[PDB]
Parts: structure tokens; C-alpha cells; sequence
């Protein structure tokens, strides 16, 4: 029968994923139950790829652009924190080859032009971040990793000239009402914790109650836009395992993933800087490292990381 063998393969890929799971840390939660739920969730989607002897396909939306706050991050360009995370992702795909020869691939999807106005970053800066991240993949030989653009969608008419044109088309065909959004965020403690995180980060990027009010409204907007980019991808790559840089419920189709060691569930490399602390690279915010006795290190002139 050998379905035990097929289960043995897919369970190794799941067990590796689990070692890197990004979730809402709560001691009331019995993580054991969470996995048992996750196993039921993702194992079948994995097995679609093994059964057809194809590579395991992962879809991740991430690296949209670097945060504007100099206080939060060190530069506009992708620093060492991006590089290490990119390097980890591609290596994640190779260890799968040791179990499973077809291997695994991740189509990283650029989130930048989607919400670029709501986050207060120029469409031009976002574009440069994007070319750079592709270059970082070539510099580093991250073969298993791919990029998926906003331009890649056939329906947008290649509006390089007007991203706003691309923006309106995505909202029409793929967005839900912000009214329908606030409702959905508020039903579950997961939805509530997404809402706060998105509002906090937007407030942090600004750098007061009125500013907090702006973040609360901008949050529902940035959520709506990022969930549109989700449905665009939801149709394009349906059978692909879903990776997120956000914490996820154990019942979600999305699987939350960490790409660096970090004390924050929501911190991602475009909201931080890479710090070498006790011979371990850590993701921490550029201010918090400055109060730390942190010596900046720079590579190719542009600063890459802070060493402690
Ligand atoms: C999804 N998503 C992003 C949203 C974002 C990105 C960049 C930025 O400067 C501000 C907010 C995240 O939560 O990291």
C-alpha cells in the first residue's frame, strides 16, 4: 500500500515546518492540540504534491518594503536581516530535498505596491526595494525562491506608470468592504490581535491620539488591501501551501512562519535591523538596538547590521 511511506514523507515536511512556527504565545494554549489540529489541516495539501511526485509549493507574501521610521529600521534598502531570512528560506527548501528529491519552492510575493500609499512609502522607493530583493536572491544563489509581482497578474495592464491604476483594479475585483473587514477582525481573538498589531506598527512608523486614530483607520485599509493581494494569490496558486509572516490560528489554512530568531511574533525584517548578540543574529528594532551598546557594521558601504 505504501501510504504509510507517503505519510512518512509528508509528516517529515510538516514536522520541519512546525519547528519554525510563528504564533501567538500563550501558556493557556496546549500547543500539542494546536499541532494535532495543524496536522489535519496541512498534511493533505502537502500530499497533493508528493502524490504527483512534484515539488512542494509554498506561497508567502512578504518583503513589501522597508519601514519609513529611521527609528524602526536602518535604511531604505534591504539590510542583513532580509539577507539572512532569504538565506534561511531557500535552505529550508533544500533540507526537504534530503527527504524528498523534487524538493520545495517558495514564490515570495511582493506586498509593496499594494498598500504603499497607506504605509506612506513612495511607489518609487518600493520599486527599488523590490529590484534589490531580487538581486539579493541572485547574489545569494537562493535558487528555490521565486518572486511574484503585482505586474505579474494578467488583468492589471502592466501599469508600471500608474500603480494607483493597479491599486484600484485590485480593490474592485478582489477586495471586501472595510465594513465587512472590521466585522471579521472583531469576531475572534485572532482578528482582534491582527487589528492591534497593524495599528501599532502604523503608529510606530509615524515618528498623537489623532495619529492613533489615523492608524486605526489606516489599519482596516492596509488589512483590506493585504487580504485582496491574498485572494489574487488565492486563485493564482490554489494548491500551494500558504505561508504567512503573521501569527496564525491552528485552524487556518495559512501557516505562520518565522525567518530569524526574534522576541516579537509580529516583527519582520522590513520592520527591524539584524543584530549579532552573543554570536547569534537577532531581529530587534533599530532604536532599541541604539540604546543597546550596538556598533553598526556596514557592507558594500550601505550598513548591514549592528554587532553587540
Ligand atoms: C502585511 N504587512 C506589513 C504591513 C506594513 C509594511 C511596511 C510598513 O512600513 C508598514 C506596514 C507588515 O505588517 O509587516
Amino acid at each position: 500500500s505504501e501510504n504509510v511511506s507517503l505519510n512518512n514523507i509528508s509528516m517529515q515536511i510538516l514536522r520541519e515546518l512546525l519547528q519554525y512556527r510563528r504564533h501567538l504565545t500563550d501558556p493557556v494554549k496546549n500547543s500539542a492540540k494546536e499541532e494535532e489540529i495543524i496536522k489535519t489541516v496541512q498534511l493533505p495539501r502537502i500530499e497533493y504534491f508528493i502524490k504527483n511526485k512534484k515539488p512542494i509549493e509554498f506561497i508567502l507574501p512578504a518583503f513589501p518594503t522597508k519601514s519609513p521610521n529611521i527609528n524602526k529600521v536602518l535604511g531604505t534598502a534591504p539590510d542583513m536581516a532580509e539577507r539572512l531570512s532569504l538565506i534561511f528560506l531557500n535552505s529550508f527548501c533544500q533540507r526537504i530535498q534530503l527527504y524528498y528529491p523534487p524538493g520545495a519552492r517558495i514564490i515570495i510575493c511582493s506586498d509593496g505596491h499594494v498598500f504603499g500609499d497607506l504605509i506612506h512609502v513612495s511607489d518609487e522607493v518600493i520599486s527599488q526595494y523590490h529590484e534589490d530583493i531580487k538581486q539579493l536572491l541572485h547574489e545569494v544563489g537562493a535558487i528555490n525562491l521565486s518572486t511574484f509581482n503585482l505586474n505579474d497578474d494578467k488583468e492589471l495592464a502592466e501599469h508600471s506608470d500608474d500603480f494607483n491604476l493597479q491599486r484600484q483594479m485590485l480593490v474592485k475585483h478582489y477586495a471586501r468592504s472595510e465594513a465587512s473587514i472590521k466585522d471579521e477582525l472583531l469576531q475572534n481573538n485572532n482578528g482582534l490581535q491582527l487589528y492591534r498589531a497593524v495599528t501599532r506598527f502604523l503608529y510606530e512608523d509615524s515618528l498623537n491620539n489623532a495619529l492613533q486614530k489615523d492608524a486605526k483607520q489606516r489599519a482596516i485599509g492596509v488589512i483590506q488591501r493585504s487580504w485582496a493581494w491574498g485572494s489574487l494569490l488565492d486563485t493564482h496558486f490554489p494548491k500551494a501551501i500558504r505561508l504567512s509572516i503573521h501569527p496564525q490560528p491552528a485552524d487556518s489554512i495559512k501557516f505562520g512562519i518565522h525567518m530569524m530568531p526574534t522576541r516579537d511574533d509580529w516583527l519582520t525584517p522590513w520592520h527591524g535591523v539584524a543584530a549579532n548578540v552573543n554570536g547569534q543574529f537577532i531581529l530587534m528594532k533599530h532604536k532599541e538596538v541604539q540604546m543597546m551598546g550596538g556598533k553598526l557594521v556596514n557592507i558594500h558601504g550601505k550598513p548591514s547590521h549592528y554587532v553587540i
